């Protein structure tokens, strides 16, 4: 996989959340997620994909993951999708889009997705 | 896992594409998706999550899954993540909504990423 | 406007909500919007935009309104933004998606903003 | 409006983009917008609300607004929807997201839509 290498390992977005993952040279992503907000606590698994064979031209690679809120600890009833693009060179990131659904009544369906955006770099 | 055996199997949405997915106990989502739309032909591997143990309250349970947009025949250097909630009952569904993010350049970057909405049936 | 006569009315979306619009020569939507749903009574001020000068390859019409759901009965301390098309003919439908963001602390912001899609129709 | 005075003036987001915005007592939000990027030249009118009475407890102001791709110069057939918040203090914020819809025929309607995120300060 041609960031491979680059992806794997640990990143942390805007909001202190911690992001562990191991890139498959098939364009698997594997790992934990610990979110520093919301209904959360320890580590969520995550699953994803990756573009493990991307454009030579400057462009980024395309790549998401999902978490479901439901660990030994806690049960949020809901799931984040991100959906981004790793940015390779001296200071790394993976700039994301996501949105969090929550298990909701027909009623209340209107006002199941949030949406959002992190950014993960691989300090602080 | 609560709707393992509701969520397994092939689903339909509204463009006419396929996917085909086994829900673990552990709550992973993995199988294969087929755009009926865009730079997309045949299988692509698919993972996800969803809550295994939703609320017993007749919400729905909450799931997500990506597709990066590479396999044997095409690169679109692209992938969607679907984010979204599993409906039980005599015509059960998964409402979603999406983000696809394609691999750009910083310069192409403000519009690297669609939003848009599937909804699945298990007929059609 | 090209599409001045066909947006200019009265329109209802899946959730049984009445948006009232006029579309000026200039490219102006004014009107007001009644919600089904969430923390809302009675009518809100709206404003937007639509493109006038529209393709003429049977492409939609691009617009988009925002209501702050302010008025003299309640404040959800909120706005919604609806951004679609327009789509002429027999069964004339401007199809949305949608960002609602609230007024939160620092803390809560990640949590802010909603996304969804209404489907607005001339009848029901 | 409680933020009338802090909201009224020139915006600029991370992209170079410029926004000219007057706040209405009524809650109204009237002016202009120059895109850095895109396919855009010049001024496009924008419209939109914001929630002239906010919450007193340190929530920022719920606002958003559109503009329609259409001046003399140019039509891109699109429209954006900005949706987030006004943040006031010594670091004055608009944080928005964003929803850029096209005019598409109805086979490529299921991509007309890129999200986004701009955040706007007072200089630079
Ligand atoms: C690409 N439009
Ligand atoms: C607000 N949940």
């Amino acid at each position: 996989g041609r960031d491979e290498a680059g992806i794997t390992g640990t990143w942390y977005n805007q909001l202190g959340s911690t992001f562990i993952v191991t890139a498959g040279a098939d364009g698997a992503l594997t790992g934990t997620y610990e979110s520093a907000v919301g209904n959360a606590e320890s580590r969520y698994v995550l699953t994803g994909r990756y573009d493990s064979a991307p454009a030579t031209d400057g462009s980024g690679t395309a790549l998401g993951w999902t978490v479901a809120w439901k660990n030994n600890y806690r049960n949020a009833h809901s799931a984040t999708t991100w959906s981004g693009q790793y940015v390779g060179g001296a200071e790394a990131r993976i700039n994301t889009q996501w949105l969090l659904t929550s298990g909701t009544t027909e009623a209340n369906a209107w006002a199941s997705t949030y949406v959002g955006h992190d950014t993960f770099t691989k300090v602080k």
